[PDB]
């Protein structure tokens, strides 16, 4: 009955709870960046735009690669408003109370695990979306699923440019971090599953690969 | 009978007279930039391409955001040729006579006022165009109308890159100028008018907001 | 019977032999770049991505200008695999034997001449493709044919950025090289031929302009 459990796991509604955890962890990483708090005070619109890049950068990159509107996902008003509320509560909550609650390690590890549920589902969705437009475009499937999982990391050089920072000596492609490298393995596995060369159901691959990302990210977050 | 006057005001043909004033003021600002005259002598094609960015950057940004061809507007041959003639007359007219005529303050203030007529119409057109593709995409309407009014300012970091200049410590989003900040207020007003939440006709909003931009820009130009 | 010869010349199958020569010369130029060999050892994926930019940058730029998927051409699996094999054989062949064979001057000059056959055909294809979408878009035809011939040269500033290099003081538009400047003349000639204002058959223009590029590039390669 594992496939019955994996089907319910791979079909959980990501909105709004799982997307909220994705937004919280992403905007928390934004606040950790240098000058982010100062930027939210002096340039609040640029700070909000930076948070939208962290929350929706995966959709922006996928739409750019597929020749679609890079802000197509911003038509989902509920998701944009929810991400805006997360950005406001993390940077402007009185007593910084929202930051204190989500940074609590037992609460943070749960949001980190819920973010990996959204990431793996986003990788598979990128492969399936590209396959619908190119039935045999294996390199397009792998590229689309890769940026859907890496997200804002692949546009870090220009996320820094929006903040007024320019460090061209490195990029996430020249030196991949763990989520970027893991999303590359993920988009290859989901592409092979699309080719029917990887004999496994799509729900089982979502379940097993999400648990791999959950165990890795929770261990990496709790260690540091 | 104000709505009768506002209807005639909001429907004036921008081509070619009002677009010419838009091109003249934009290329004049290009010539004010450092090394622009030297660039027109040593790299004339790059100088012409820079002038097209100042004349058509609003259309380039809007088409990029909506996933359309960024040079789609360059199919309008009459507008491209007219902008090319303005660029040639400003940089290469014998005795620099064309520059002397358009830089005359009474003539320059008229071209500045006529440019604001094109800008406000461009903001409203960006909101209406985005609404046609997304009936409830409020954030897409606001983004499209914003870049239609700001124009080349939002791509200043890469307009400088084309000229061989790189100043990443600032950008028009991190520190907005007046036209960029005013276009943000304008695209919100025209979006609210599209939502039918702002109880005012589209022609009255075009008339009142253009006069606001005309008064501000003419006062800012005559002061300095 | 020249038009009979020019028709057979302008219709030779570029795949796979002529495209292979295009890939070999392009990846050879990549290996000549600073730090390229070191990059292939420490960042092999970024090195492969760099080689795809040299092999397919003309298609990436044309699809970007026309608002199509910038990786649309990567659906051609045979071409991507062939370019990947060329990249692997140039950087990782035992004894560096593949590099030694293709760098042999009599063999290199043949691959250089075969690359110009692909470039001129790519320029004409860009003009014809843009004309199909814009029957009278002369500036769109010229821009599309230009990037189809220049290729990765017009994106050199960002090909360097992928490698961790940033030299913004110059670009291929501010200071054109010979292939970039020749592709600009080529796309104007093929556009004029599309307008029916240049009284010459499309096959004769392909034949005469390819021989011009072959003579120039072979002379430039053998001299240095
Ligand atoms: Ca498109
Ligand atoms: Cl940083
Ligand atoms: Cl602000
Ligand atoms: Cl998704
Ligand atoms: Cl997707
Ligand atoms: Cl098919
Ligand atoms: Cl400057
Ligand atoms: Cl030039
Ligand atoms: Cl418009
Ligand atoms: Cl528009
Ligand atoms: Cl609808
Ligand atoms: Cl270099
Ligand atoms: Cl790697
Ligand atoms: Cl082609
Ligand atoms: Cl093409
Ligand atoms: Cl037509």
């Amino acid at each position: 009955q594992l496939g019955e459990l994996a089907a319910a796991f791979a079909s959980v509604p990501v909105f709004p709870l799982f997307d909220a955890a994705y937004f919280i962890v992403s905007v928390l990483y934004l606040k950790y960046e240098p000058g982010a708090v100062e930027m939210s005070r002096k340039s609040p619109f640029a700070s909000w735009l930076c948070a939208m890049l962290h929350c929706f950068g995966s959709y922006i990159l996928a739409d750019l690669l597929l020749g679609e509107s890079p802000i197509h996902y911003f038509s989902n008003n509920s998701s944009v408003i929810l991400a805006t509320a997360v950005w406001y509560l993390i940077f402007f909550c009185p007593m910084n109370l929202f930051y204190k609650c989500v940074s609590f390690l037992p609460v943070k590890l749960i949001f980190v695990a819920m973010k990996e549920v959204v990431r793996v589902r986003a990788i598979a969705a990128g492969v399936h979306h590209a396959h619908h437009q190119y039935h045999h475009g294996w390199f397009i499937m792998m590229a689309t699923g890769w940026v859907k999982g890496s997200g804002v990391a692949l546009m870090s050089n220009f996320e820094q440019l929006l903040r007024g920072v320019w460090r061209p000596e490195t990029n996430e492609i020249l030196h991949m971090s763990f989520p970027t490298k893991a999303s590359l393995y993920g988009t290859v596995l989901f592409t092979l599953q699309q080719t029917h060369w990887l004999p496994v159901s799509e729900a089982n691959l979502v379940f097993f690969f999400t648990m791999f990302m959950i165990v890795c990210k929770v261990f990496m977050t709790a260690t540091h």
